[PDB]
């Protein structure tokens, strides 16, 4: 795999090794708020993270993942548009080189500074690798970040990043509560889509929260000090690791709220 976010290996090149990049349900997308229809049949989300067990934080060369114990139903997402139970496996972010870009989804073409993805897999498929082969295999909860006041629940993440500066580095990251990354409201938009990085599999029910979280300039500046490169290689700052909006095609975005 030699895909990335550079001019020579970025999103416009991905289709050559991953032809599904030009598929019928690719993500992210622009959320046109006036065209999304309230669906009164959608249920409230059930975010049940009380028993979450975080384990480790990894710089994988594309972002950093906070990984969870998903060998039992400890942190799960249910309800909303979902049938059944989806286990939290990891979260990560996408962010920009400046505050005016970074998110993958957009809202009436507005780009946020960053976007958090809480990744969950449908337990009816037994493991994540099986789930990604199914149209309802994953549920990703997407949360926009804007720059303003600090997010206290993000600080423990920010302060460990110095220890995973380069690709392949990891660190213990136990006892982290992902509930501190949520906004107050769970109002959301939802639509069927894909992974936003290769292999771009069309296996995701996207649930994008309407309310952004606020993070401080200092917090996002620390994201931007990470490296795409490995240790002992010339520095390539980990910034602009977002895929732009893709064609909506034959899909409808539904809103949980009027
Ligand atoms: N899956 S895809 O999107 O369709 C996709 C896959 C491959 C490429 C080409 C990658 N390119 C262009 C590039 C991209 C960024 C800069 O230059 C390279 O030059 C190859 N080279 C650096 C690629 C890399 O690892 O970044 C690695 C091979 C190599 C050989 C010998 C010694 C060391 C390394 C582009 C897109
Ligand atoms: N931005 S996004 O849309 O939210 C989004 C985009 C990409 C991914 C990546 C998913 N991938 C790559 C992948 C795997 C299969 C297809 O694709 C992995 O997680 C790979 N992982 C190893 C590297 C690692 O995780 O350390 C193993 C996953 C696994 C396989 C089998 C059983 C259990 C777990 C997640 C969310
Ligand atoms: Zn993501």
């Amino acid at each position: 795999h030699h895909w990335g976010y550079g001019k020579h290996n970025g999103p416009e090149h991905w289709h050559k090794d991953f032809p599904i990049a030009k598929g019928e349900r690719q993500s992210p997308v622009d959320i046109d708020t006036h065209t999304a229809k309230y669906d009164p049949s959608l249920k409230p989300l059930s975010v049940s993270y009380d028993q979450a067990t975080s384990l480790r934080i990894l710089n994988n060369g594309h972002a950093f993942n906070v990984e969870f114990d998903d060998s039992q139903d400890k942190a799960v997402l249910k309800g909303g548009p979902l049938d059944g139970t989806y286990r939290l496996i990891q979260f990560h972010f996408h962010w920009g080189s400046l505050d005016g870009q970074g998110s993958e989804h957009t809202v009436d073409k507005k780009k946020y500074a960053a976007e958090l993805h809480l990744v969950h897999w449908n337990t009816k498929y037994g493991d994540f690798g099986k789930a990604v082969q199914q149209p309802d295999g994953l549920a990703v909860l997407g949360i926009f970040l804007k720059v303003g006041s600090a997010k206290p629940g993000l600080q423990k993440v920010v302060d460990v990043l110095d220890s995973i500066k380069t690709k392949g580095k990891s660190a213990d990251f136990t006892n982290f509560d992902p509930r501190g990354l949520l906004p107050e409201s769970l109002d959301y938009w939802t639509y069927p889509g894909s992974l936003t990085t290769p292999p771009l599999l069309e296996c995701v029910t996207w649930i994008v929260l309407k309310e952004p979280i606020s993070v401080s300039s200092e917090q996002v500046l620390k994201f931007r000090k990470l490296n795409f490169n490995g240790e002992g290689e010339p520095e390539e700052l980990m910034v602009d690791n977002w895929r732009p909006a893709q064609p909506l095609k034959n899909r409808q975005i539904k809103a949980s709220f009027k």
